[PDB]
């Protein structure tokens, strides 16, 4: 795209504020931002807010979201689809033109770990170029295992293909498959989907802790066989709904866009790989690390 | 196949009749029929009854099926395997020769949404050429959410490959991935697996309705990440068995041959896409549309 | 690998012995062994004990495993990762050098059907070359359907690629996808992952029996759509945990490394194919046979 040559729009912080007991404002951008997806490999990504996957959104079950998208892309329209919400796609997930803004309002009435992404045709093109992310909806009644959890993080899996190549997007194997982590609390890492950051700067935990991960596989195209090496998942909630409760799973199958809340105990000090057990994808980047110490600090 | 050159056997209606409180007769054909799978693209499909996927079969839990296959193919033997039934495959799923008929009897003792397909070696060849379909077995006790459902439809996902190309069937990506709908009640659409019909003539519903879809991914080769845009599944019954109950899923993973009953509410007027969220497959045709109006008519 | 030319190390029996009410010793080898994966096709596999998948391990819930790996490979280090155990991967799943042994101890505190495999970087290379297997952990309280089961077997699905070809391992379709069976009781077959043995020498059962299969899809790369032709699964326990209970499934989705306990009834004499319903993989070898007779013997 000629109008994208040399364009590298600096990341813009997500804006969110509560405006009522059950109403939340969210303002995001669509923007074109260079991301290092593998060492020495820059992808001029189509992004929300200059991150790919986009920034983490967290709301409460029953919140109505008043969402504004500011399209900074000079030529390509973009839109937003939240899997959390009940909305009319042809009225509420519509395109925002370059240099314009649009505001859309819809309720998040289901708890869980939901994908969000651009919904502009061809959707495959917008997702593959980087316009994906996660919104977490916190259950009103929590999860039955809340009291057991010591520490929590968010992980997202995505693929990267040849740059803006629709033939490759449809018909080719992914060039990279990657994990990223998005911050829930101050001090948490906030990273982009790349092959290396969560290996070189592992997530941190303490010996004996029960860890919760909020996870989603945004695709665009692959399913995920999510596994933490050296442990077993004590409890799994499919899509993050507290009713979809499994126990003692070694590996959790996630469809494309599929989410889960998974919980596991780390019993010994060491470094614990986190993989998709589809090992062609792991080899192409989809390995993160969890470093477990006696004190919890690196 | 030389004996298939110029052959286009007109579709023959499914024949079914109840013969006892727990016994049902079903008569189907195997036939060679041209189907437009994408605009301008004719596939000379191997079919049951001139449809691909084949005609919908609905029976009651506990029905014994007395099934007759009339093979109209001039040269290729075909057979029938119903996933619903308990049968001896080497006695009851056997080949029927060209221009012959065979009758086989077996019970459907489990509720759900089951694949059926030809079971003639190489099975991949018969399925990929179009010999797949769905049989629904209605639960004796229903589903716990029956009283909430306002409207229902059947959707089937399948792939199409290069014509009768076993190398492509085994080793290549699908050329098209498609949805079709099969009629449950008079007035429902009844379509074949193509890239366009359910976009141009969407399924219809009314604002506020809870919709049930009986779904199955017949493959032959891909798994499906089934998702309705703009809603969340309130309830999901894996394989259509009422015991396999999930709630609040954004997306339902279906193995090849996997089925489900999914239920969701459409809260606003508009058009709601229905996809496999493996977006390479969606881009290659696997998007249907649900049009929701204030009155339910187009 | 030059040091592997002409190397064909004869299979070595698994060594196991109980050393306390909750402690079990296991001794395995890493060795280089020629396996006929398809008729006329020898793969010089990287193996545990000269089998691929490796020998079956069965322990009780709550057993601590004292595991020794003797590395017979002349040049390549190998390691062991059991999905059953809680361990520090960077301390307990570490490499054993050629011609050395290492001993590692860790508890199996969860019931189920778990993958094991080499954990040496690049893990994809070690798994794809054949270093995978299953460990079964028997639940302390059993399964609720134990009293209904008449006969049981273990089945494992794996893929084979071009020989030691990392490009193919990461980016290519599998050349073969295969089932193998591992013995639980004297007289059970014990086979390697190949395209033919379980077709030519089917598993055996008697008319009317309820069969339990302990299954795992070790990959490395594909998911599995596990289906027994001519029946429906009465009960399914995902990953073999008794709590993850589904009923009446036609087909069970298994992620890469995913396991299950599945149970089904064979009502009539005949031969029942066992497949992954991803039929490209079935065509490339992933069909086993179950022969059901009036007397249960061939
Ligand atoms: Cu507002
Ligand atoms: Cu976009
Ligand atoms: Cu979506
Ligand atoms: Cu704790
Ligand atoms: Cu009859
Ligand atoms: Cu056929
Ligand atoms: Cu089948
Ligand atoms: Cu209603
Ligand atoms: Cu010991
Ligand atoms: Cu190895
Ligand atoms: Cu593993
Ligand atoms: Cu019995």
């Amino acid at each position: 795209i000629a109008a994208h040559k040399g364009v590298n729009q600096a990341p813009v912080p997500l804006k969110m504020e509560r405006v009522g007991p059950h109403d939340v404002h969210i303002e995001m951008t669509a923007q074109i931002t260079d991301i290092e997806i593998d060492k020495g490999k820059i992808y001029k990504a189509w992004t929300f807010n200059g991150q790919a996957p986009g920034p983490l959104v967290v709301v409460n079950e029953g919140d109505t979201i008043h969402f504004t998208l500011k399209n900074m892309d000079p030529v390509v329209p973009h839109s937003m689809d939240f899997h959390a919400v009940h909305a009319s796609p042809s009225k509420d997930f519509i395109d925002v033109m370059p240099n314009k803004s649009g505001t859309f309002t819809y309720p998040a009435n289901k708890p869980g770990v939901f994908m969000y992404h651009a919904g502009t045709k061809p959707v495959l093109q917008h997702i593959a170029n980087g316009m994906h992310g996660v919104i977490i909806v916190k259950p009103k009644n929590g999860y039955p295992t809340d009291k057991e959890v010591d520490r929590e993080y968010v992980l997202i899996q995505n693929e990267w293909y040849k740059y803006n190549d629709m033939n490759d997007f449809q018909n080719g194997v992914p060039s990279y498959v990657v994990f990223s982590s998005k911050a829930l609390k101050p001090g948490d890492p906030n990273t982009n989907g790349d092959t290396f950051t969560l290996k070189e700067k592992p997530l941190l935990a303490k010996v004996g802790e029960k860890i919760r991960l909020y996870i989603n596989n945004v695709g665009p195209n692959e399913v995920s066989s999510f596994h933490v090496v050296g442990t077993v998942f004590d409890d799994v909630y499919l899509d993050g709904n507290p009713n979809n409760h499994l126990q003692g799973m070694q590996t959790v199958m996630l469809p494309a866009s599929g989410g889960a809340v998974v919980e596991f105990t780390v019993t010994r000090p060491g470094t614990y790989p986190i993989v998709t057990h589809q090992f062609n994808h792991a080899q192409k980047g989809a390995v993160a690390m969890l470093k477990v110490t006696e004190t919890g600090e690196d």
